[PDB]
């Protein structure tokens, strides 16, 4: 009941190294030849196995001035740390075959920081073209301490201190359990000890380990600091892929907003104080993280240079808005071309694609880095190394932040004042001649939650014997998740002559906070895809019957590596983890119902399928058409214009069922 | 099944005559009886028929300064307007019997302020003994421009303007309709054209026309000015009355806010902005209601010394708490006495009787009177009959003003501090001995808006013909408002000993936002008295059946004055208008429910009734018990020492059915 996938003899082999490269992450074994292999592995005498000589170089020249300490924490933000992360990269990547990248990351397990490791480690992977198929473990588990607050963490320090229970009864009080060899510690989201403000509803879906996990991979798929012309074509489109991953998450928030009864995301002011404060309670080997009081003064003394930059960086924008065509960057540019978004979000990004360049250099300051910094209200880093981290200095913590909501969308904002030059779709261009949605229903939707459990065996230090015996997988946390049932959407279709046809699902609200039904004109960027695929039509009338199950947008929850290891011994891999790793878990395709059925609505778009004109199937296996991201909601709409025989807008209600708060799963007795 | 009781002749006479002062009330008709007495009445001549030589005076002195012109808007927040409708109260209440009262009422009518004449009218007609019994219309039929937004209003003076509909089809679409020989205006709340932030939800509830006239209700039957002396034994609890007044109404309040997912009222400080604004879109006769906007500063320029003087106002009542015990405005108090109840609230009111005196002075300023002021955000008045009417400006419209709650909730937080003083209740207080609550059980309990209407005659002006022929009663304003379905409460006590008995119904929330259970040591100001009685309990098994419409705090929905009219040709008046006006409407008694239902709880009390030493019946039958106001919850909890087994907490849900939008009852179908 796990989508799996046949695995040959060499897949097994470099599949286990792979993987042994994140189990027990923060220790080394001696005895493990990754081990002996990596002490004396020589970077310098290795120089004909790789293929970028000048990569080499620059690494060893790094490598001797001296990296970033071990057990110190790692954040790509900060210049220093991001340049090491960097050249490591490259010689992971320009690694002429497997056995020197096995080899080279031996080396740099040995003898560097940890989470710099992985962070440019689990990239390679994903990069590395002979690696394309190959599986990586759920970030959740390679980084569990991001993934929890402190009251697990501690819980889970004290048995491992304690060696076990002193009172098993007692420990049960504490939500703590052996089953067989395993200890299972219950978890709440922070709402359960902190409510300091309404943002706290959201909880279970900001703190959601799946949600977080899902921004970290969209990072890892094509970090801001590297060019994407390893991706062909998308290159040309790689403002939009910016562009459209924010929006269709700040959709997603907005309506888990809408479902507990909160409206839109606050508008913020880099001089004035912003309203709702963020008190973490993770911690970090060597500090707590930094606390946003609520009511902070964005615009206090360590900031006033930072925020001279943000405001003129915006403010450029507005430049650029007011002047219509413009030339920047080397880029003579017109705001009346749709494919302008490319720049557009290059900007928005300050990523290499904005220079045309390979990677990214220290002097072009990114807004995205120094605003994640302000607003995270941590003093000033010690030094290179040594800085207070915020959830927003990592990518696995972000989505922790309501202040993260507000920045990026504010950026959606801005890209929406470009979209504003675009000309709205006529009725000819979505006409689809001889094509009617004539009906459509929808099985019942309804939320729930869920226990799901995870491996958190790296947050712990085992003993030189218990790495010895291999004992090193004991920990597991269980927390309530959010669900839901399998649905059919029935689309009934009629055309006068057959034709290839592709069909495009979205939900959206149906009332805004006061009660009005909602227009197309001011909102079609609340619109979140569901789903898209390909039939063919016949003369008369079609039936068209879809589950949620096989939506193309979405994944299946992942599966633990001790699980992983097991299937290997089979010649199994877990499918969803090869090639639909960066999709937003199923579980969390719906936002929460509400006991009634709170009110929403489908929209169902079918149009012609030409041909496969522009096609993307480099980075992502999304868009096999000529057609925007989004399309035909990537613009203004007038609703007369728009509205045409071969749409078709469904009234709908999302129910929950169960316990309606998380914390009634852990309470005891 | 409208609750009627009947009447003689002399008493359908006298009732007529009260009535006819509610009609066409901007206007004068020279042909009737009421302006010949008037323009001609001479009070100067009329000496000896007052009760009270120096009243008479006082105001003969007033009223040869020149009083309020009419046409202003009336006040009784402003010194000088409030100065003259006591001077006129005065004169209406020390009438030696009814035929100097309407006399008297007659020569106010023809030459006074519209306003400040139906004020101290309304007043005099609560207060006067040998009026007692007697009924007046709700607040809407003779203020109707107070409830209702601009749009109703402009649509009504059109159809004046035209004498009727140019194109009846077109009217339609604006909700107008003939119906008989009235014209009929549907109308919206104000989030139907206006949105400017989440306190938008409310409107069906602080906007409700019987919730609004409710609170004017309130202050009529004792208004802050004037002392209790005539309540008798009230008079020791007067400050009691005013707390429980405002922690009841603050409850139901934040059931509303509960229900529509906005959690807790926000503070506030006189040194900071306010965040939330109010856009008032009602009109009176020569300006619009002030606007105050989101993140108002209450510390500008112009609030400089009324600032100082509330701050002040609030620390001096923080010094006390510090004190325990002082000797403040000639009293000796002591915070640990539950009875100092009475000074805290006094204090608060600026009443009357914190001085021990019959009427307030300008002298002393009022706390509530400024902070109304300031947060009205209104300019400066241009004189002391002229100024710019915010919400908070009069009874019947403070309701709709978010900062309305806020002000209050202030004022009740500072007393629920002076409780904590107070000893909590032990085991022994509170166990009816041998008394047992073995079930609650309760039918489902559902809301739904449903249309009603009111006659808004008053808000039009008519012509000399209209007037003259009595066609003057033909505007009527139809809007949606709360209800909910009639229910039972099924309650089984158990005893060993026959008794007379107590049982007290209260309503509460289950939790707070986080959907942590409310403890009652942090919520017992969270509760809301639905209804007490008194049964007899018999040796062993007993089964007491409650309908809501038999609960004693809730009033039905008044009678149009048109039908008062036809009611008193066959000799009947509407009870409930008579005994029961200044009650909370029945209809607005419960939350607006969710489809799915909303979670609250009941809490159901059963005590002791051994005799009746201190009852009220002056202010009306509302403690026919020596208890405080809200016992057993009117002071502070702790919860092993409180539950109790003639206690019993019972979950129940509020539900709602039908549309869930009041606008959706105002489109027209096409
Ligand atoms: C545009 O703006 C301007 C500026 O604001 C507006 O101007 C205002 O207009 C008002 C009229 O609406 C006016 O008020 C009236 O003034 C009358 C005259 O006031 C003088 O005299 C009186 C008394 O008379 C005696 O005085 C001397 C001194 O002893 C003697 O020698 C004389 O012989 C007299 O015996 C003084 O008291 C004043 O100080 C002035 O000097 C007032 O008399 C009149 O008062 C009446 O109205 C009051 C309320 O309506 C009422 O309380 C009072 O008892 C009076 O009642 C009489 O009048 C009513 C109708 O008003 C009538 O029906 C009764 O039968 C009764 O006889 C007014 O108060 C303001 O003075 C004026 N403001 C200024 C600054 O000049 C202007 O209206 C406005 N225009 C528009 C189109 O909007
Ligand atoms: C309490 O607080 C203090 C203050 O912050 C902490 O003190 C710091 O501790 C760290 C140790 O954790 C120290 O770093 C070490 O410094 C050593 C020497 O530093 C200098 O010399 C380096 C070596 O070069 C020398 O060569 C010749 C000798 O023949 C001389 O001519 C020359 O002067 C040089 O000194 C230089 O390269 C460097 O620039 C320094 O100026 C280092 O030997 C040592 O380096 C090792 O460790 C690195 C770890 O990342 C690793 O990269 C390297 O490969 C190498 O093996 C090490 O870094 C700080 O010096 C010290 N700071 C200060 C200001 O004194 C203290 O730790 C803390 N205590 C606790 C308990 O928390
Ligand atoms: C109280 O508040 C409610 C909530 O706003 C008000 O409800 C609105 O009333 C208005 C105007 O009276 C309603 O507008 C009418 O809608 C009609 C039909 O439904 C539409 O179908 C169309 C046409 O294709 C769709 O495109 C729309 O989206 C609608 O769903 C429509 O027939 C009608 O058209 C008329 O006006 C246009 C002007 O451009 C002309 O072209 C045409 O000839 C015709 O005269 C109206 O637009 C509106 O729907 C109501 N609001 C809601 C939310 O439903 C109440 O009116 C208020 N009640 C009072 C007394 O004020």
């Amino acid at each position: 009941t796990i989508k799996t996938k046949n695995v040959d003899a060499v897949f097994v082999e470099k599949q286990k190294k792979i993987l042994s490269f994140f189990q027990d992450v923060s220790q080394l074994n001696t005895d493990d030849e990754y081990y002996k292999i990596g002490k004396d592995y020589d970077i310098e005498m290795n120089m004909d196995n790789y293929t970028n000589k000048k990569a080499v170089e620059e690494f060893l020249k790094m490598y001797r001035t001296g990296f970033m300490p071990k057990n110190l924490e790692f954040s790509v933000f900060y210049d220093k740390m991001r340049d090491e992360a960097i050249a490591l990269f490259h010689l992971f990547y320009y690694a002429k075959d497997f056995e020197t990248f096995y080899k080279t990351a031996c080396f740099a397990r040995v003898h560097l920081n940890q989470g710099q490791f992985l962070y440019a480690f689990y990239i390679a992977v994903i990069q590395r073209s002979d690696c394309h198929g190959f599986v990586v473990p759920a970030p959740y588990e390679v980084y569990p301490k991001m993934f929890m607050n402190m009251e697990v963490l501690q819980k889970i320090y004290v048995t491992k201190m304690q060696d076990g229970l002193i009172n098993p009864e007692a420990a049960a009080k504490y939500g703590i359990h052996k089953e067989n060899d395993y200890f299972v510690y219950k978890a709440n989201y922070s709402n359960a000890v902190l409510y300091n403000n309404e943002e706290q509803r959201l909880t279970y879906f900001t703190e959601d380990i799946g949600m977080n996990a899902y921004y970290y991979y969209f990072h890892s798929h094509l970090p801001f600091w590297w060019t994407s012309e390893k991706y062909g074509a998308l290159k040309e489109r790689r403002g939009e892929v910016y562009f459209y991953f924010y929006q269709q998450l700040l959709a997603r928030y907005y309506f888990e907003r809408l479902t507990n009864g909160l409206g839109k995301i606050p508008e913020f002011s880099w001089y004035s104080p912003i309203k709702t404060g963020y008190y973490p309670l993770m911690l970090t080997k060597f500090t707590p993280f930094a606390q946003r009081p609520d009511y902070y003064n964005l615009h206090t003394e360590e900031n006033y240079e930072r925020v001279r930059f943000l405001d003129t960086y915006e403010k450029t924008f507005v430049q650029f808005l007011q002047k219509d065509h413009f030339e920047a960057f080397g880029q003579k540019i017109d705001f009346h071309d749709p494919k302008a978004i490319n720049f557009v979000g290059n900007y928005w990004q300050d990523n290499a694609d904005l220079y045309g360049e390979e990677v990214t250099k220290d002097y072009q300051r990114s807004y995205e880095v120094f605003a994640r910094r302000v607003l995270g209200a941590a003093p000033m880093p010690f030094d290179k190394y040594t800085f207070m981290p915020s959830a927003m200095d990592f990518y696995q913590t972000s989505l922790r932040d309501p202040a993260f909501y507000q920045l990026y969308n504010r950026i959606v904002e801005y890209i929406v004042e470009f979209k504003q030059y675009l000309k709205p779709y006529t009725q000819d261009k979505l006409y689809f001649d001889g094509v009617k949605i004539t009906d459509v229903k929808v099985d019942k939707l309804t939320t729930f939650f869920e226990n799901f459990e995870f491996d958190a065996s790296n947050s712990v230090y085992f003993s030189k014997e218990e790495i010895k015996n291999n004992h090193v997988h004991d920990v597991k946390v269980r927390q309530p998740r959010l669900n839901h049932s399998p649905f059919n959407v029935n689309i009934e279709v009629d055309s006068n002559v057959a034709s290839d046809a592709v069909v495009k699902i979205f939900l959206a609200p149906k009332y805004d906070d006061n009660g009005i039904p909602l227009t197309l004109e001011d909102n079609w960027m609340k619109f979140f895809e569901l789903d898209w695929f390909t039939t063919k039509l016949t003369a008369g009338q079609n039936k068209i019957i879809r589950n949620s199950n096989e939506f193309v947008i979405f994944k299946e929850d992942s599966v633990p590596m001790t699980e992983i290891m097991k299937m290997l011994d089979e010649g199994k891999v877990p499918f969803d983890m090869s090639e639909e790793f960066c999709y937003m878990p199923k579980r969390l395709m719906l936002p929460r119902g509400t006991e009634g059925g709170f009110p929403f609505q489908l929209f169902v778009f079918v149009y012609p399928f030409d041909n496969k004109g522009k096609d993307l199937a480099p980075f992502e296996s999304f868009v096999l058409d000529n057609k925007p991201l989004g399309f035909p909601l990537d613009r203004p709409v007038v609703d007369a214009l728009f509205k045409v025989p071969n749409m078709y807008f469904k009234d709908i209600f999302i129910y929950h069922e169960g316990e309606r708060f998380p914390y009634k799963f852990n309470i005891p007795s």
